[PDB]
């Protein structure tokens, strides 16, 4: 019998009393999971009015001891981490060693940020007035909300949580409702080493009812969301009404530059890696390629076959494939449709390009060559494992080209020279380049979005401050 | 006959052909100064298009070569300092000793913020990849947008302006239709010294025409506004759809704790300065006074007193009076509304509390007693120069009190008590706290507003850095 | 049969080979508890050449990497805890319940600095050249040297060792002659988790010969010393010869001003505790206690009674005594003569003031009344737990009083009142204030002494820095 | 008849009442220019009092109006530019252009050092203690001495005051006994523009007798020199007898690599404009390159012509000529003898290597080549303009060449390869590189030397920092 999950809300599971479940789907198989209830706006409420009594006691702990109850987590995870790799595994469709790495990663992520808490620091300011201190303090936001993308939703958890509870904020997270198991999973763990009641809730539902209530809810100082720029926009808007602040991270069509001094057999290596990550899944990955006319040739042979070795199965019974099935039906058709489409308007499909039918949703890596900087395939988040390439002369064109969205997460390039090198990196309008390396931002860095690809932003110190706030004292004498 | 002002598009003064125009009244007099047009999207758009033309030239200019161009503004500013203030005491209804204060800090804020060129920095952070360096650069937002209020209409043209082009982004400028004069004159200073075509634009009009266009176009990386909570609200909403980052400032109800061990002559000099400020038409003032008990009695009679004093009049015909009229009818009348509804709701007037009838809108300085924290004029912004008193017998009252509002901008305390005054410092949830003095951010410091005062902030280097977004490079070996 | 101890170079215990050796004694018995090496210059450069041949690749090792060796020494600490903190009681004459906080003190400092591995930050600065990047990286300085003083002989090893191997540096310390038990016993646990050869060494001697090798080899980039005024003289004379960095703590002679608002009771404790730290034999510790007039008495007296009571004893075969024996004979004698001058000069004993005749060096608590500011013992680092108290009517008495002294490390006040505590922390020229509580410096601020206290300092973010030195790229184009 | 000097002390010119004085000479003709006493440490310690009498008025001084104080100083040196170049041309022998560009840049430096006043923090660190806060505010020395040395003696003043005066430090200068007719220029601005007496003064005579003084007197919080090696000694030695803090910048021997692919007519012009500056009397300048095998040939033809075109002659009836006379008769010896032992040693005279005999001190522009690695000319700082020229076939080779000196300032590297410059930035061990540009370091730049090259450093945030130390305030409740 699937398993009906309760919420996390001030400090307990509550067992949900509704007639409305939502089936969690195996991507693979087609087959039910799990269920989850259909959570309402009212449900928000609870866990957001048990996080805003939490608060005062959890900001007033000293920051150290909020970064003891972090280990506290971390070690939690690390005691579980093949039972919580196998909930991903099941519920995400991404095979076993990429889950193994996200919990393993999320655990040491957690670990990271609790060494924050004695360095995160204030200012103090000179004044113009004799015998005055301008005491600038770093104080929480108080109550945060997360909503939850299925890629990498374990690690997301605590992307989110982690920054927010060290420097004092409580938090109220909702899960995709694709990929609510792995979140079940940390929310017991935060229940059996006693986190401080309604520090840490989870509230499980659609986006619709319960996501809305986590951006829209006055008490709210700050809701964070990672996901489509379409759900982005509905958040903001929704956040607007309250003056509510946000942090979104909206995903991308991250270009790849590769020029004719390039270590041709890195550069392949490492677009093929970030690409199929996930089976493409992610945003992180390079979605547009752009070659120039020199190593076209070369280049374009290599991938082509780097990508035809690319495996595709049941992430549960294959160890040996470096790619699952797409998240769900939607998913699959969507591709499909952008293949077509991409197809109809001029595109020549060098490997793959035919969506499989049977039981999962799987779509076998696809090369698309002669492919025109103005085909909407370059202009639109894509989903699956497809490789678009456009050929170039010059630097100028391929910064320019990339500089052509309304995306601006990420980018990559590889070269030797100098000059390329540095023109790049000034002319890329990105939050990250890569260079002459594969795409995977470290957790001291800070991935934030330009353009349509976010606000504000996580990781590292600067991550770290979207949960502080400032409180500026002029102490007259 | 009143002067018919042009836009400043694209660096030169562009006649406005249309039928429609907005007059611009002298709040003192209710006579027609000037007119402007009724400015339309299509308007915004030719603005933002030359502010984007221009923008890679500019950012490509040395930090210390932008600094240059904005020290001539100053220059500029200083050299026209008495004509930009009689417009502004003409259009803004301000005191000439005010008006004067406003342009020589403008013009003290440009130079400040020019100084930045050389000192903002980037990091550069180890990584644990061996060979590999991770740098982190500090980039322009690109085209930015600015939407005025009527109070402090001249300065903070630099508050937005200043930083913005420092930093390497243009701006496209709308002034409140209310207070443009002002802005047109900062216009042809930059016209005067030809700033950069494109880097500096003003277009006119309405909020409903001009100014949602300067938040929903997709060009624009960053809406700045300050204004009410009601606009704020609006233009988040509207930058929503191309999730354009904003930074707000909507003002608040500033309170005002006096403890039995202040310095009751420094305190009743301090809110009474506050307060009045503008005649109140400004938000940082105190907007809420608390006294305890035991200083209760004296305190309420010296501010009695102080408040008697206050003469009001028109700006441009006497220089022996405290304050000037409010900005329009509609805000005479929110006033008038607001006081009826206290003595209705069991406020008790001291004084004032009657609106003058007759050309012009001015409002006498009213005190309020016996307010209820519960009474509405405790919880909405009031506008004219009242001063509602609250009692009470302890700190945590007082805080707790305090911390009751929607707004969080600015709060004030006045003790001689080590403890009393590190435990208001730790218990007021405000963006600013002053101790002891009254109320006037400097420039070095930082103005943001927590919950629904605003989102992000001005001044200082934090103020700076709302203008720039970061690029994180992994160069590898 | 005492123990002969090795010293630890190159990754290995070397036996010693020569004839003369130093006994190191129980200072509460006199008995012979080890012998160490009576090292030589030449031994000292051993440590140092090999330092040198593995600093290359120590700092090309990630930061994280060396963070993690830095964890696995800690992990060893805490495992042989009651053993190390034995050997502290043993040889340093220091209280049990002392002895075991330093060692796990020691364990949880180690941890915190291996923490600053992805966070100390390199910047990107602006250039005044189109095109150019100015980059400043932080690098390591190469081999440092670390000499000890006997006062927190452990976790003295780690102030220095920590800092220095996180950032990339290789190190060569000498213990002090009187207490290199611990250091031994912290070298076994080194070479028992293998850290690479040559990062951490171990040379054992006297200050005349081994101390200034690690002072005056020119292939040392950096000695940091802690001990006295004198040592530090001829320690930074020898480093002058090749222009070597220095890094010295030498000690003080802590002020505390206690007001007639101080709350009399934790005033009282704080002090006490403060000064019989370690029997006082620490720098720390209040060695010149200020009064005013108001209070006098009953600080006075409620002092007096708190002195009584501590008891002084064998630290190994008693655990109710808050104080052991002074360090050695030299250090009893000079307590004796400062008291015995204290006394002709005009000093009232009103408590102790006899030195104990017989097996160990004991000093009673002394308390000594009616002292001048002019008196010699309050301008010499006395040593032993004595206390000095001299009355005032002023604040500004008090403060002036405070900074008339060649050392600037510590100082501390007690008060109630905001203009006080302001007035204090402004005027007192110390490295560090503490009010109204106990001295001891926390692992994330920085201890550095004003005047002839030091120079440089350790701890946190700035202790951090100490062992870094920067590189200004400029990359044109 | 030749001036007599007075010195500066205490707001006031002060005629010298000795007997013995020193003849300040032009280098050019022989001839004496003027006279300055040969002052005494008595007279260094009337300065030394003074500023210490100053010093609290000026730090209570806010920060700003300290700035404002500088203000003024640059705005006078502006005023009189020409009269001071003049000044700089007759006594240290530079060209009219080079003094010209000097007193510009003195200017310029003191305005940016102006603009810290509002700008450096201090902290607020997170407690482990609930309801603590530990605040470390950046508190001036006190006060500060000043070393200068005869190449650019006119900037060297504002390195060193600058930056002292706006953190709150006062300073008394000596200038070199060779260079002092620009100090008491720079002085006499001080006293026109009325700086508050005491804050700045100037002392006049030998090292030997006012330098030490300016070391060793125990009111001295830091001294800070540029100069020789030999004298840095000196100054440390005498500091280490009160613990006093150094700041010493001691020149060095700047390596410049140039590799095959490098832009040979950018590379020739960088080294061959470095290193005549000042006529090679400056440290900045490449005087050691290093060129590899392949472009070999065509660099050192390049380089010998453009060396070659070098006119030298004296910079008062000349501004036509690139290289004025040396400081001094010892000074041209020294180069001599350097020379003749490096032909000695194997050394080939590809150009110059005479010195001229005749009023004045010349020496030619000198090209040495088949130069090794091991000979003295390639370890010994030169003086005049000498490039010693070393062939080699890896960057490995050239890196570890450049490494292998006592001093470590600056460095240079010239190519077009991505993993070359990395690799180049990563090895060398100078406090600057210079890539594909020449040796000047900027005002917002760290200018800080790495082993016997100094400690501590000059120049924007950092050198500005030298002047500050840390108060660590432990605020309990």
């Amino acid at each position: 019998v699937p398993v009906q999950h309760p919420m996390y809300i001030d400090g307990q599971f509550v067992t949900w009393r509704g007639d409305a479940w939502i089936d969690v789907v195996n991507p693979a198989t087609e087959a039910v999971i799990s269920r989850i209830p259909d959570g309402q706006a009212e449900d928000a409420r609870k866990a957001i009015d048990a996080a805003e009594r939490a608060q005062p006691e959890w900001e007033a702990l000293p920051a150290i001891e909020r970064a003891s109850w972090l280990r506290k987590i971390s070690a939690g995870i690390r005691e579980r981490a093949s039972e919580i790799s196998a909930l991903i595994v099941e519920e995400g469709g991404k095979i076993q060693q990429l889950a193994e790495v996200e919990v393993a990663f999320t655990a040491d992520y957690i670990d990271y940020m609790a060494e924050w808490a004695r360095r995160y620091e204030g200012e103090i300011i000179q004044s113009d007035r004799p015998g005055e201190n301008i005491l600038l303090f770093k104080r929480a936001l108080g109550v945060t909300t997360g909503i939850l993308p299925w890629n990498f939703p374990f690690f997301l958890i605590a992307r989110k949580m982690a920054p927010a509870l060290l420097t004092g904020n409580t938090i109220v997270i909702k899960p995709s409702e694709f990929t609510p198991n792995n979140a079940i999973a940390f929310a017991k763990i935060v229940d059996e080493i006693g986190l401080p009641r309604g520090v840490f809730n989870l509230v499980l539902g659609r986006g619709e009812t319960v996501g809305q209530e986590l951006a829209g809810n006055p008490k709210v100082a700050m809701v964070s969301m990672t996901g489509s720029v379409s759900a982005g926009e509905k958040i903001m808007a929704t956040a607007a009404k309250n003056i509510t602040k946000v942090c979104l991270e909206l995903g991308g069509k991250a270009p790849a530059i590769v020029m004719d001094d390039a270590d041709l057999e890195l550069a392949v290596k490492a677009i093929v890696d970030s690409r199929v990550i996930n089976s493409g899944q992610v945003c992180n990955c390079a979605e547009r390629v752009y070659v120039q006319k020199g190593i076209y040739d070369q280049f374009v042979n290599r991938l082509g076959e780097a990508m035809q070795a690319v495996q595709f199965g049941n992430p549960a019974e294959r160890n040996d494939i470096a790619m699952g099935p797409l998240i769900n039906a939607a998913a699959l058709e969507r591709v499909e449709q952008k293949v077509a489409r991409a197809v109809e308007e001029g595109a020549r499909v060098a490997f793959g390009g035919k969506a499989v039918e049977g039981k999962g949703y799987y779509y076998p890596p696809t090369l698309l060559l002669d492919v025109r900087q103005e085909m909407s395939i370059m202009h639109e988040e894509t989903f699956g494992p497809v490789l678009p390439v456009v050929a170039f002369d010059t630097l100028e064109d391929a910064i320019s080209m990339a500089n052509d969205s309304d995306y601006g997460l990420t980018s990559s390039i590889y070269t030797q020279n100098l000059n390329v090198a540095m023109k790049a990196i000034k002319g890329l309008k990105f939050g990250e380049t890569y260079i002459n390396r594969e795409n995977f931002e470290a957790m001291q860095g800070f991935h934030a979005g330009w353009r349509k690809s976010g606000i504000g932003g996580a990781d590292g110190k600067h991550g770290l401050h979207e949960y502080l706030q400032t409180q500026v004292v002029y102490l007259q004498s």
